[PDB]
């Protein structure tokens, strides 16, 4: 039982305070934990084989408790597994039942153009696997094609993900535009998907549409992962 | 700017302990409170113009705090309003912006056959209003037609509601099958709707799809009510 957990490979100054974005820690850690818990093996992968942390996700409010302990302890299973991060080439899609895309605002940079990752994702979905994504993770659906129908994998599907209002509240809406980036809600519209919004931009909100699982934000990582395992039976 | 809050008129012995089903207290109270807070007026209506509370919704685990105080206080707005509850005949569909269907298992008995109420809701909706339902409330979607399309109102839409698994867990799926009642998932399947389920059958889980709003269970009453209001601009 393997699970391929994708991470953004973009890590550069993003926020107006000079803080650089990248992988949202708990969006990788909670799914990882949830996966390892049920008895799945986790293989991390990134577009370039490299990654960095979204500095904002390192703040006390987003990283604390056992999470921080596992983060700081280099011998943690999480860290030992992350050290074995793979590049697309080094991956055999046929080895995974679940494809989970963790996020962070960085995914908005490489995920849409990560074709190799999309081919892999598409294959796992073809073999009856489950494709899941949280936060800005659905960004990788931009171009993801269903091999069986030839149509965009999200066309006619109900998904969720980071909200447009959330961007405004974070005050990063100025930047997304400045950097010519599309929001999850934009991507959902562009490819015929039905975007379902949570009551609040920070709520734990996730959706299961057959074998396609999506979550809204960091607070939905766990739920997304849990849904992702359950979805295997669909 | 008013709300039509439909209640189940069924109030007979249900549970395998002699208890009776009917209106689940908070499913009518929280929605009422939310709508009242936002300035909307509220009118209660049932098939018979009468109703009874579901015996199991009266325990401390479901009825407590201010809710319980507003339930026992005869001079409470919630109660003074319930006294003026009207019948379909007394209703003018054009006087409402939202149609909210509170539940309790009792709804499986009357909502599906309450044609007059369906019309009111099809009408309100026809005028660009909002149609919302929580828990077993979606049973009212059984045969509910979109005045403008001719097609079933929930056809092609995404909804959620009380889960089939929940029924088993409560050990009432026997009663249902016996009394020849249909579940929400059934009604969704029957009219071409895409049923989206919560991770846990008890989760506060709701969905907003255009102007069709749905919630899963008592825990979802509030969110479903909030989703209604926000929906009005969709």
């Amino acid at each position: 039982k393997k699970v391929l957990l994708a991470l953004t490979s973009y890590n550069d100054v993003f926020y107006s305070d000079g803080a650089k974005t990248g992988v949202f820690v708990v969006e990788a850690l909670h799914p990882f934990n949830t996966f390892r818990k049920e008895g799945f093996e986790v293989d991390f992968v990134s577009e370039t084989g490299k990654f960095g942390w979204d500095e904002h996700s390192l703040a006390k409010d987003f990283l604390n408790g056992q999470d921080e302990t596992d983060f700081k302890n280099k011998d943690s299973d999480f860290n030992k597994t992350l050290a074995k991060i793979k590049t697309p080439k080094e991956v055999n899609a046929d080895d995974y039942q679940i494809f989970f895309a963790s996020a962070g605002h960085g995914t908005l940079f490489d995920y849409p153009k990560a074709k190799d990752l999309q081919d892999i994702a598409s294959e796992i979905y073809a073999n009856g696997g489950v494709v899941a994504a949280v936060c800005h993770g659905p960004a990788i659906f931009d171009g993801l094609t269903d091999k069986k129908t030839g149509r965009p994998l999200i066309e006619g599907k109900s998904i969720t993900g980071f909200t447009d209002v959330g961007e405004t509240i974070l005050g990063v809406d100025s930047i997304l535009k400045a950097k010519n980036l599309a929001t999850v809600e934009d991507v959902a519209k562009k490819y015929g998907a039905k975007y379902l919004a949570p009551v609040g931009p920070w709520d734990d909100y996730s959706i299961t549409d057959g074998r396609l699982v999506t979550g809204v934000n960091p607070a939905s990582a766990h739920s997304t992962a849990v849904r992702s395992i359950d979805a295997l039976k669909n």
